[PDB]
C-alpha cells in the first residue's frame, strides 16, 4: 500500500484560449490532417494542412489581454510516439511528420514548444503543415491509415 | 495547458 | 474509558515499488496536476498530465521480481472528497476530474482500484490525465486554485 | 479481392481439402461423420478477405462427380449418399449450387466448416472396398 | 472466383461401431451430463456421469470384427471451446471438465485421442466422468446452464 | 469417424449440499470404513461406522433452503463392484456391505436410492454403518485390505 500525494493547480487571472476546436467529449478535437486518397506506391510528397474541426479553416489561437502574449505551440509523436500512421485492420505503417511553415522546413520537434505570438484584438493562426515522404519502395496494404496527434497549445 | 487532438488519415486505395 | 485494539501488520516478503516521488516530510509527494494559466471564462476544456515531483514525467511504478504482477492505482475525491480545487482565499471551487487514457474516457472512479500490468526489469507508467469541464457561465475569482489528490498504489 | 488459405494448387486445379469418414463396416448404424480437413495445413480452411472493411463472401459445394453426393466405389458401382453441412449440428446445410453467406472481418481468417454426415445404412451392406467423391467448393464474390 | 476440390473418403470394410446413442435428426446424441440442480455458491465438487440417451446408462461402443481393436476417444471443448456451461438468458458461465477415471484424474484433453480398447463379443462402455469445481467466490445467477460437448469416437 | 453430442446441463436454483467431505483433488473424499486391525480368521462380525474425512464424525448433510428436502442416498459396488476388499500386494479379497441402520439391517443396496429428509437449519448425519461376516473358514492373507465405495448424494 503506496499511498501518494498529487498536487492540483490552476492559475485562474489572465490566460490564453484556442480557437477552432470542438470538445469531443471531454478532449479538445483540434482538427483534421487529410492527406487524402493514394496508391500504394506514391512518388509525389503526400501533402496536406490541419482543418480545425469547428470552422474548416486553421486553428486560430486568440489570448485575452492587452498585451501581446507568446505563447508556445507543442506537437507530440502521435498513437505509437513515432509519427505513423496505422491501417486500421493490418499492422502496415505510413511515416509522416508535421511541419509550422509552408516549405515543410521548420519541422514541429517532437515533444517541442515551437514558439507564437499573439496581439490582442487578433487570432493568431497554427499553421500544422503535414507531409509525407514519397514511397517508391513497397506498396502498403490497400485500406484507411490513421493516427491522432495530440497538439499541446501551452504557456 | 490547451492540449488538443489532430486526427490524421491517409486512404491507401486507388 | 472505551479501550480497543487496532491490530498492525506488513507481510514483508516480494512488493511492487512507486518510482517518481519524492518524500515530503513522512508523505509521499507523488507529483503535480499543473493546468497553467487561465481566464475567469474558458471556452476550452482545460487539460494537463501529472508531472512526477522527482524526475517532472510520468510517475513510473516499477514491481521487485521475475514474474509480471498486477498491481492496481486508486485516486481518491480531493480534500473536499468531490473533486473541485478551491481558491486559497476565497471559497469559489473549481470542478475537475483525472482520467487513465489519453482521450479523457476511461475515469479514474473515486476511491476505485484501475488495474494495471507489470513485468519484469521493466517500469510502467501511471498516467495521469487531468481534465476540466469548460467554464462559460459564471468567471471565477482571480487567485490560485488548489486540491491534493491522495493517489494510492495499492495490491 | 478475398483469398482462401489452407488450399494446395493440385497442378492448376486447387486442392481445397479432404472429408475422411474413416473406416466402416458393410451395415453402419450410427451416422457417420467427419469434418473437412484442409490439404495444406491439416485443420479448416481458413479464408482471410484483403482488405480492411469488413467484406461479405459466399461459400459454394456443388453435388459431386455424379450431381447427387454419391461416393462411388473404385472398382464396383455401389454407391453411398451423403451431404455436407455448415453447422455443427448437422442442420444447416450446403444446398447443391447455393451461395451459402459468410462473413469476414479486418486482420481475421475465417474458417469454412464443411460437416460431412452419412445416413444410417441398415439395410444393404455395401461391397467391400474404398468410396470416393470430389466435391468442387466454389468460393465466389 | 476461387473454385477448389474437396475430395471425399469412406473405406468400407472392417469398422467399429458407438452403441447408446440416439440419431437427433443428422446427429448422433450420445447423452446427457447431468450434474442436477444447485445453489449460487456450492462447497462441494459437483460431479455427474454421462447417461447415453438410448438405454440411460454408459455409452457403449463395440466393435465389429474377430481380433481386438484399438479405438480411440476424443471430446471437444464445448461450443464456446474452453468448457463452459452458459446460462440460457444471461451471460454467465460455469467452467467445468470431463475425465476418463472415477477419480477425476484422468482427464479427457481438448482435442485428445485418448486410447481404449475392445475385444470379440463385448462391448466396452466410454466413461465421460464429469466434475466442476467447487464455487464459493461469486454466485451465478439463478436458471439453467447448459452445454454440447462432441464426442468423437475415431479411428 | 462417428462424431457424437452430450448434452451438459446444470440447474442452478435452490440446491442441497454434503459437509463432512474433503476435496481430493478434484473428487469429493466423503470418509473412512475403518474396521480396524483383524486376525487372519475372525469368529465375530467386524463392524465400523464411516468417518468423514473432513470432520471425524458421521458425514453431515445440510440442505440450503427453507421447506424440508427429500433428499436421496446411493452407494455403488466398490471398485470391483461386488463389495469386496482386496489385498494391497496378493489378490485375497474380503467380502462386505455398508447398512444404514445401527442393527445392520437396512442395507445401502447396490445402486439405490436409500430415501433421506432434511429440515431448514439443521444438518442431518449420513449412517453408513459397515459390517464383515464372520471368516471362520480360509484365513486370508496378511497385510493390508482397501476399497472405495463411492457415495452418490444425488437429488
Amino acid at each position: 500500500a503506496v499511498t501518494g500525494q498529487v498536487d492540483v493547480k490552476l492559475n485562474i487571472s489572465t490566460g490564453c484560449t484556442v480557437g477552432g476546436s470542438q470538445t469531443e467529449g471531454n478532449m479538445n478535437k483540434f482538427g483534421t490532417l487529410n492527406f487524402g486518397k493514394t496508391s500504394g506506391t506514391w512518388n509525389n510528397v503526400l501533402t496536406a494542412e490541419v482543418a480545425s474541426a469547428a470552422t474548416g479553416g486553421n486553428i486560430s489561437v486568440t489570448c485575452d489581454g492587452t498585451d501581446p502574449v507568446d505563447f508556445t505551440v507543442a506537437i507530440d509523436g502521435g498513437e505509437r510516439t513515432d509519427r505513423t500512421l496505422k491501417n486500421t485492420a493490418s499492422a502496415d505503417v505510413v511515416a509522416y511528420n508535421v511541419y509550422r511553415d509552408a516549405a515543410r522546413t521548420n519541422l514541429y520537434v517532437v515533444n517541442q514548444p515551437q514558439q507564437f505570438t499573439t496581439v490582442s484584438g487578433q487570432a493568431t493562426a497554427v499553421p500544422i503543415f503535414g507531409a509525407i515522404a514519397p514511397n517508391t519502395g513497397t506498396p502498403k496494404a490497400q485500406g484507411d491509415y490513421k493516427d491522432t496527434l495530440l497538439v499541446t497549445v501551452n504557456f
